[PDB]
């Protein structure tokens, strides 16, 4: 059969799930999903009982989240509880320092200022805070609570232990556990900063808007960034010290029955969930509150797939709560470990490691969407992305720090290189105006050249992004592979229209291959032509070519030679970049800066020695055409970075994209 084991903590909540049972017997044909309800004494025991396959499922906070995430367990939330509006869930919350406006300091200068906690053991009022500051507490750091009365010069801890740390109870003696403390809960903490007792106030993104009705008296206030500038309330969601997922229905990371989970859940909020108006609530119980599920909440979402247990509860979050856990501090920038896509990839990534002398490690994932994961949770530092990439590793919080340039240095806004769209000669028939029902060929989909700016343009035409409908069929890698944009595809087995090496039509050179063979239209780079005509190339497939049986099209209507780019181009095209994390600018910024002039663009004869934009197989970890490694300047964000006029067009192309880390991002980001 196809149960869901759910697994109750106490009595009335087993009496509950009972009823949940029951109740779904009537609405559940008997090809559905069944509860069963197993009664455990904690949480913890729940967890346990899930990863030894005795339950399937329990709803936790943030804090058991990661204690289920955690080996010997390795559970993985697969449901979210959403509260209020449908429109905009309530899936998350933000933990923010809020500070008065001009107090002049900054998240690395909180030693010795006047703190206020929504309370001890709470997660956004201490928890966290708490956890990330916990290498700059005084040792020892046991007991915690005495470290941090030596941390700030006074506060108001609710719940702390005054007697013994009076310096937390400052600012309320006492250490009022209640509300008779004016300084207590989440209004009182930001009281506590209000009334001008404290100069920093640990509380959630709403707690501001909640206890100031008018916009004058919010533009008092500010939030402290852990990059250690200061923003306005209004913008928690780039300002925050970390993302909370209020309520995660956890199942085993393999052989759990997400599906059958969702399943059940789903049929289960459809007839009993908010305003269902039966004798059976989903979110009410008589016997008690909160009972599986929290009273407040208003339904449930699935939890992307891709997502892991590291990547929902967000770096800033797991880096608090295992500072919290494990108690284990460290100096400037240590070991930059680099992601390596492939075996070829990992190969040219040991090199450099050993001639750095351990400045440089080498973490490898299957896809670059595993390798951005890594940077993401940190299991990996940076590596160097398309554009398009680019897009995705900022929508999930990663920034750029270093272009690679193909241009000649260390110096150069613009440079980019330029989308280009090359047909046969021959055929005179073809224009950019009039493309439709044609064979084409991309790079893959969501590249900068092969799909973002040719794909962004044709949109402006059509007003869809359902393009193989546009186009007769084509090969463009990493579509449906049911779609009419795989057909001429060449890879062979679960290769065919593989966004890898492995489909002999991916990339440059491979989209350029397709246009030879089987294609009316090549979307790539403008360099791509002259590498890969007139016996440059030695592959059979390219080298008996020349440019000159080759044609580019101009936006106005008309063509010109593969030369006549330079006015030829479909747009200018953001160049390939570096990704890493907010808190690595610095370090990868310094690291890579002192990596180049060593093993740049100024030592020749590559075999033997070791260069950086040398590759035994083509373009490895960094392109070929790559001279040195631009400072940004003002560019590192992906917005400044990419401009407003990319960003507008993958907006639009984002209503048919299919990248599921993507869609793991903009489910914590909307
Ligand atoms: C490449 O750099 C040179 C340096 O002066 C510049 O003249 C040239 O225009 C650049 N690339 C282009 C757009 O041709
Ligand atoms: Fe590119
Ligand atoms: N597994
Ligand atoms: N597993
Ligand atoms: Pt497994």
């Amino acid at each position: 059969d196809k149960t869901v084991r759910w697994c109750a903590v106490s009595e009335h909540e087993a009496t509950k799930c009972q009823s949940f049972r029951d109740h779904m017997k009537s609405v559940i044909p008997s090809d559905g999903p069944s509860v069963a309800c197993v009664k455990k004494a904690s949480y913890l025991d729940c967890i346990r009982a899930i990863a030894a396959n005795e339950a399937d499922a329990v709803t936790l906070d943030a804090g058991l989240v990661y204690d289920a995430y955690l080996a010997p367990n390795n559970l993985k939330p697969v449901v979210a509880e959403f509260y209020g509006s449908k429109e905009d869930p309530q899936t998350f919350y933000y933990a923010v320092a809020v500070v008065k406006k001009d107090s002049g300091f900054q998240m690395n200068q909180l030693r010795g200022k006047k703190s206020c906690h929504t309370g001890l053991g709470r997660s956004a009022g201490w928890n966290i805070p708490i956890g990330l500051l916990y290498c700059d507490l005084p040792e020892p750091r046991k007991p915690l609570e005495k470290a941090v009365a030596n941390f700030f010069s006074g506060s108001c801890a609710p719940c702390a232990d005054g007697t013994d740390f009076p310096q937390l109870c400052q600012l309320c003696p006492g250490c009022g556990c209640s509300t008779l403390n004016q300084y207590f809960g989440y209004s009182g903490a930001f009281k506590c900063l209000k009334d001008g007792a404290g100069d920093v106030a640990f509380v959630k993104h709403s707690t501001i808007f909640e206890n100031l009705a008018n916009k004058a008296d919010r533009d008092q206030y500010e939030l402290l960034c852990l990059d250690n500038t200061r923003k306005p309330v209004d913008e928690y969601k780039d300002c925050h010290l970390a993302q909370v997922p209020s309520h995660t229905v956890v199942a085993r990371s393999m052989g759990g029955k997400e599906d059958l989970i969702w399943e059940l859940l789903n049929q289960a909020q459809e007839h009993f969930g908010k305003d269902k108006s039966k004798e059976f609530q989903l979110f009410s119980s008589p016997h008690g509150k909160d009972l599986l599920f929290k009273d407040s909440a208003h339904g449930f979402l699935k939890v992307p797939p891709r997502m892991d247990a590291k990547m929902y509860l967000g770096y800033e979050y797991v880096t608090a709560i295992r500072n919290l856990r494990e108690g284990t501090c460290p100096d400037e920038c240590k070991p930059v470990k680099w992601c390596a896509l492939s075996h070829h990839e990992r190969l040219k990534c040991d090199e450099w490691s050993v001639n750095s002398v351990g400045k440089i490690e080498c973490v490898s994932a299957e896809t670059t969407e595993d390798c951005i994961a890594k940077i993401m949770n940190g299991e990996a530092d940076a590596m160097s992305l398309d554009g398009g990439f680019v897009y995705i590793a900022g929508k999930c919080g990663l920034v750029p720090v270093l272009a690679e340039n193909y241009n000649k240095c260390e110096d150069t806004p613009e440079a980019g290189y330029f989308a280009i769209a090359v047909v046969k000669k021959s055929a005179s028939d073809l224009t950019w105006d009039n493309l439709k029902g044609k064979k084409s060929c991309h790079t893959a989909v969501g590249r900068t050249a092969g799909w973002n700016i040719p794909m962004g343009l044709l949109y402006n035409k059509i007003n869809h992004c359902r393009f193989d409908e546009f186009f007769s069929e084509g090969c463009a890698p990493g579509s449906k592979k049911d779609s009419s944009l795989c057909k001429l595809c060449m890879g062979s087995g679960l290769n065919l229209c593989e966004p890898n090496n492995k489909e002999g039509y991916y990339g440059y050179t491979g989209a350029f291959r397709c246009l030879v063979e089987k294609g009316d239209v090549a979307f790539v780079k403008h360099q791509t032509v002259p590498q890969n005509t007139g016996g440059k190339n030695p592959d059979p497939w390219a080298k008996n070519l020349n440019e000159k049986d080759y044609e580019l099209l101009c936006l106005d209507g008309t063509r010109k030679p593969v030369e006549e780019y330079a006015n030829c181009h479909l747009a200018r095209a953001p160049n390939h970049a570096v990704v890493t994390r907010k808190d690595k600018e610095a370090c990868v910024h310094k690291i890579l800066r002192q990596q180049q002039h060593l093993f740049g663009s100024n030592v020749t004869d590559c075999s033997g020695n070791f260069c950086l934009f040398r590759s035994e197989t083509k373009d490895l970890l960094f392109r070929d055409d790559t001279v040195c490694l631009a400072k940004l300047h003002d560019r590192n964000t992906y917005e400044k970075y990419l401009g407003e006029e990319y960003v507008k067009a993958v907006g639009n192309l984002r209503k048919c994209s299919t990248s599921s880390l993507l869609e793991a991002c903009t489910f914590r980001r909307p």
